[PDB]
């Protein structure tokens, strides 16, 4: 019939599977026959169009990972679908062989964790010679999975190698090890905050901070956001911040501050950006349906907020719009100049970030 | 080092969906100290006895096999109760109803509410008359529970109406036996037909959605205005006015939302109906205890616990993955700031004390071992 395609749901933005597991994404949308589908791996095509609105792996493995859309179709135009984030769970091998490194006595010994590909990020636990090495007072271990000895003794030396599980589908591997050399002062920050971004509702954020100083009994770390004094979510030594259910507000300059209690002598301090993330919603939007005269000028509206500040790219019939006739106002809108009945067909806006997408549509007929 | 108390890495999600026949793999990510066993439960109901194993596979998911999981470790210090994870798993069942005859008034509103099938997630549902897609329209409206409205039946609405339903997770598609709807000959002010209802969600959803259809004669006059606290919306309208969505929730996107149903260039009143949104987010601590904590016998020690959240959290203590009894007559006090007070601490006292703040929207934990000296 006459009515043009549109959503009735939209995929999630991220979806984590298992290696040997099915995979069946859905293209929901109505519209009148024929209604067709066509699915994209990355932006590119995996099928034709046909009236098979699934695309279904029964076996999911790591080259099946990706972005996945689909594009739907009638007589009246297309629709780019908003794409999901297909990731599968994998572990691969530890690819360094044995290595050796060399502190001096009563210094910061700092050894990362043998490279290991995995998804996601594996709990890493660390052995000194066979014998499990927990976090302590001048054991540190970051985020990184990095072994920090604050200061270092004779016993420290020996051979060191991690045990890399992962979370997700129960891989245990085990590295090289690393053999450490033990060879024969003002508060300073050996591992510095990181720049961190995270989404509104993933529920934990870290920032962490490893530093040491000559003694090291009386060091204190002082977490502040935005030069304000902290007192919650810190663990680990003073080592770890963690923001539970962070929001836009919870964003800013998170610096850690490391001193000396019972000291004269001046702290340093080391931050880092919290940039709590809000995928683009929109504030004013098209209508469904656009009717206007040929040679005519036409303003299609279209504005999204969001953290950060969305970029609007246009779309006609699954297609990028080449902005000419075609002028897009700074507020994100598209105006159509010198309208021809061939303009005819969906126009889709599509507001991105770095937290995700939003898209809108609507069917313009040129009389 | 045979002595480190367990604790844990990471924690599993608070919620995630499956397909029926893919394989689950759980995982208990705890270090400490040997011997290191793990023990597994399906809704507070033990799975697996104390192992070395970390692991609790499900090689193909059912229906039966959802529901939430939690892991308890244990070693010789103590033990810790796991944060614990709701699998989900998306199937699609039968429509079990037959089919049926509903009656109506001509020029009256006809509502026929979707034949129940069962399905996890809620199925897209289209409707159809006589072979025929029933898109919305200003007359007709689909509800978010999948009830088509009519609002102005004439007599070529009559006929049998059916459902295609559609599991969204693993693309089932089924049909409904056909309700056959009659439009019986026998100026309407406007009213609302379906109202907004109450609606929570947690903060950071990305997307909760209010409804209202509202029915008016003439309906070509009709018009829906969304207000929040009795101030009107203009963003995040949709579906005739019918629908309201707002993008990633926060708590101050919450309040009392109202769907005002008015003629336009009309004489008659208004009509309007609201509900309360509830944004939620789930517990956080403002008050830790510290990882160790050290005490002399026979003394009392006051152990801290303070959790923020919305709704607010209660507060539930476990010593060693077991509930701590703070009833009358016992040596275990639990504050009104959730704090736990033990008096006259016994060496028995000694091991791992956990708090667990929960909400509807979901728990968080900490931990702390006691060492009792003396
Ligand atoms: C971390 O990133 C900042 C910039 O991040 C952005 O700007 C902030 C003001 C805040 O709005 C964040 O949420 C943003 O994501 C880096 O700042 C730069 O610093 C260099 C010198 O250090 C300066 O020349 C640049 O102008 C700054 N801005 C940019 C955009 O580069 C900062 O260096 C990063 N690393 C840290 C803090 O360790
Ligand atoms: C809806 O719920 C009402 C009470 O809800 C609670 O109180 C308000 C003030 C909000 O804070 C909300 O988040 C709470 O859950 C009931 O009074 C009412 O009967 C319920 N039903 C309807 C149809 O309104
Ligand atoms: C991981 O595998 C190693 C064998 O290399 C084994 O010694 C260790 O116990 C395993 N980890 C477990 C079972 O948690
Ligand atoms: C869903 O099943 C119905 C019933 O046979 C069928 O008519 C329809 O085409 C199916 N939908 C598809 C294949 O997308």
């Amino acid at each position: 019939d006459d009515v043009p395609p549109y959503f009735k749901t939209e995929p999630v933005r991220t979806q984590v599977h298992l290696e040997g597991n099915r995979l069946v994404l859905t293209c929901m949308a109505e519209g009148s026959w024929p209604l067709e589908f066509k699915w994209l791996h990355n932006n590119r095509e995996l099928t034709r169009f046909s009236l098979e609105y699934r695309y279904m792996i029964t076996s999911l493995d790591r080259t099946h990972a990706g972005f996945y859309r689909c594009i739907v179709r009638n007589r009246m135009g297309a629709l780019l679908q908003r794409q999901t984030e297909v990731q599968v769970a994998y572990m691969g091998s530890f690819e360094e062989g044995e290595k050796r490194q060399s502190v001096n006595h009563g210094e910061a010994a700092v050894i990362r964790a043998p490279r290991i590909s995995s998804f996601p990020r594996p709990q890493v636990t660390w052995f000194r010679d066979g014998r499990k090495i927990p976090p302590s007072s001048r054991i540190a271990i970051t985020l990184e999975n990095t072994l920090v000895i604050l200061s270092t003794v004779a016993p420290d030396a020996g051979r060191y190698y991690v045990q890399a599980v992962n979370d997700k589908n129960g891989d245990n591997k085990t590295s090289q090890p690393i053999t450490l050399a033990v060879e024969n002062i003002a508060p300073t920050i050996i591992i510095p905050p990181k720049n961190t971004s995270v989404v509104a509702g993933t529920s934990e954020v870290t920032m962490e901070c490893v530093a040491n100083a000559r003694p090291l009994i009386k060091l204190h770390i002082v977490w502040k956001k935005d030069g304000a004094p902290l007192s919650s979510g810190i663990s680990d030594y003073n080592r770890r911040l963690t923001i539970a259910n962070p929001t836009v507000s919870d964003a800013g300059y998170y610096e850690c501050e490391a001193m000396l209690r019972s000291s004269s002598v001046a702290p340093v301090t080391r931050g880092a950006y919290l940039s709590v993330l809000e995928p683009p919603q929109f504030v004013r939007e098209p209508e469904r349906h656009i009717t206007a005269e040929m040679e005519k000028v036409v303003d299609i509206p279209c504005r999204a907020k969001g953290v950060p500040p969305p970029s609007i790219t246009w779309y006609k019939d699954a297609a990028l719009v080449e902005v000419t006739r075609f002028k897009q106002r700074s507020d994100g809108g598209l105006q159509i100049s010198g309208l021809l009945p061939d303009d005819t067909g969906m126009l889709q806006c599509f507001a991105h970030n770095a937290a995700g997408e939003a898209q809108t549509s609507t069917y313009l007929a040129v009389t």
